[PDB]
C-alpha cells in the first residue's frame, strides 16, 4: 500500500495517468452500475441512488453535467467518490456493520475493498469471527483523500481550484496543495485564462492556487 493510486508514468493522455482501474480495481468496478442514474430524470431521485448522502451540494453539482452514456466512466467515479466521502466523514466508525449503517446500501464488495486498502485492520481471529474491525489513522486519511482528489481531477477536467475544494473537505488549503503534490499534480498560481474562467480578479491570479495534471507525467 502507497498513498496514491498506481500512476501510469507512460500515459499519453492526462485521463490515463490515474485510469479508473487504478482508482477502483476491475473486480470491484464491475459492481458500480450507473445506468439507473443516467435513466433517472428527476435530480432529487438521481441523488438518492448514490451510496452516501449528507448536507453537501458537491456531488449534486458534479452530477448535473453527467447525462450521456459516453460519461459512464466519470459517473462510476462520482459514485465511488460519494462512497469515499461517506467513509471519510464517518472515519471515527471502527467496524464494518456500524459503517454500513451510515451508508446508503453500497455493494458490500466496495466497502470490503475500502476496509482492506484504506484502514488499519484490528487483527485477531476472535474479533474476525464477530465482524471486520479497523481504525483510520493519519496515513490512511491521506490515502482516502488522494483517491478522492484523483477522481476530482477526472471530474474537473484536470484543472482544480484549491480554495473551494479545501472548504468542501474541511482541510487547510496547504493540506490540499500538499496532497495534490503527492499525486504529482502541478500546483501554482492561476494563469490569466484560468482566472477569467474561475471568475477571480486578474491581479489576484498568481496568488489563487490551481492544481493541474499534464502529460508527460513527472518522473
Amino acid at each position: 500500500d502507497r498513498p496514491t493510486p498506481l500512476a501510469n508514468i507512460d500515459a499519453t493522455d492526462v485521463e490515463q495517468i490515474y485510469p479508473i482501474e487504478s482508482i477502483i480495481p476491475k473486480k470491484e468496478l464491475q459492481f458500480i452500475r450507473v445506468s439507473s442514474i443516467l435513466k433517472e430524470a428527476d435530480k432529487e431521485k438521481k441523488l438518492e441512488l448514490f451510496p452516501y448522502q449528507n448536507n453537501s451540494k458537491y456531488v449534486a453539482k458534479k452530477l448535473d453535467s453527467l447525462t450521456q452514456p459516453s460519461q459512464m466512466t466519470k459517473l462510476q467515479m462520482l459514485y465511488y467518490l460519494s462512497l469515499l466521502l461517506g467513509v471519510y466523514e464517518n472515519r471515527r466508525v471502527n467496524n464494518k456493520t456500524k459503517l454500513l449503517e451510515r451508508l446508503n446500501s453500497p455493494p458490500e464488495i466496495l466497502v470490503d475493498g475500502i476496509l482492506s486498502r484504506f484502514t488499519v485492520i484490528k487483527p485477531g481471529q476472535f474479533g474476525r469471527s464477530k465482524d471486520r474491525s479497523y481504525f483510520i489513522d493519519p496515513q490512511n486519511e491521506d490515502k482516502i483523500l488522494c483517491y478522492i482528489l484523483a477522481i476530482i481531477m477526472h471530474l474537473d477536467n484536470f484543472i482544480v481550484e484549491i480554495t473551494p475544494l479545501a472548504h468542501e473537505l474541511n482541510l487547510k488549503p496547504s493540506k490540499v496543495v500538499s496532497l495534490f503534490r503527492v499525486l504529482g499534480a502541478i500546483v501554482k498560481g492561476a494563469t490569466v485564462a484560468q482566472a477569467e474562467a474561475f471568475g477571480i480578479p486578474k491581479s489576484t491570479a498568481a496568488s489563487y492556487k490551481i492544481a493541474t495534471m499534464k502529460v508527460p507525467f513527472k518522473l
